[PDB]
């Protein structure tokens, strides 16, 4: 069998021999070090690959799995506020999934700003936050919506539709059910936004690096992993994409923690199951 335990325990060696390989070295040249002093990743563990950067302030990635597009990052940190939003305004973002915990936001211990939920004014970007609808995932999962409106004097208003699960706890993953629901959300709000960004004549629908959905949560490499992995099975351009390719594209893109645990990693197999999709490469 092609999903039976040999081939799980094969598609585990082969990305656990990558995982060690991407460990960040001190001062690693493949990851993007910290301007000067600041902080840049909120877990020094958890680095941002150089040549993917979107930002050179911000643990962010540009990742292509397959076909699809999008930016995994870790939860901003207070000080990158500006340039979060920055990036976001910029990439005439489609959609941001927040996947990181209401607790987790609410544990001021954290240093985890609740910048989507409340206006705020960071530098000289005013952020005007609305709530919208309140959709359920399966399994009493939640997704919280919301509307992200970056507004900055001399540039151009943006306003991002924002998916918010509260309550998918860190390290964990969901079902695939629940996982399945989740990227058809994600997936939905993108389109119709960028329904809205096409149906303007907007000159970012042609750039690649550009309305791309900004995934996230904590540290972007379990819970977001999870999700980028599903949401590239939900695009048919995918066709063949291994589950090995699939995570070998997200870690050397961003870093070798992508798919964090092992139960996420049974998800992203599952659902390839169900699509008959290939776990490893021939
Ligand atoms: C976006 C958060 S995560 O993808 O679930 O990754 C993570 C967060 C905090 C600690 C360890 C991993």
């Amino acid at each position: 069998s092609p999903y039976g335990p040999e081939a799980r325990a094969e598609l585990s060696s082969r990305l656990t021999t990558l995982r060690n390989t991407l460990a960040p070295a001190t001062n690693d040249p493949r990851y993007l070090q910290a301007c000067g002093g600041e902080k840049l990743n909120r877990f020094r563990d958890i680095q941002c690959r150089r040549q993917t950067a979107v930002r050179a302030d911000l643990n962010a990635n540009y990742i292509q799995v397959g076909n699809t597009r999008t930016i995994a990052c870790q939860y901003p940190l207070q000080s990158q506020l500006e340039s979060h939003f920055r990036m976001l305004a910029e990439n005439r973002t489609p959609v941001l999934a927040v996947l990181a915990s209401s607790s987790e936001i609410a544990n001021q211990r954290f240093g985890m700003p609740d910048y989507f939920r409340q206006s705020g004014t960071y530098g000289s970007i005013t952020v005007e936050s609305k709530m919208t609808q309140q959709v359920g995932l399966g399994d009493g999962i939640m997704a919280d919506m919301y509307t992200l409106t970056i507004r900055e004097a001399g540039q151009k208003t943006i306003s991002v539709p924002v998916v918010h699960v509260g309550n998918w706890p860190d390290q964990t993953a969901v079902s695939s059910e629940v996982t399945k629901a989740l990227a058809s959300l994600v997936d939905q709000t993108a389109e119709t936004k960028r329904n809205m960004y096409e149906s303007k004549g907007s000159s970012a629908v042609a750039d690649d690096s550009k309305l791309r959905p900004v995934i996230h949560c904590r540290a972007g490499v379990g819970r977001t992993a999870q999700l980028i992995g599903a949401m590239c099975m939900n695009d048919s351009r995918n066709s063949q994409l291994s589950v090995e390719d699939m995570v070998s594209q997200m870690r050397v893109q961003r870093n070798g923690i992508m798919v964090q645990k092992d139960e996420q990693l049974d998800v992203l197999i599952k659902l390839a199951e169900g699509q008959g999709r290939p776990l490893l490469n021939s």
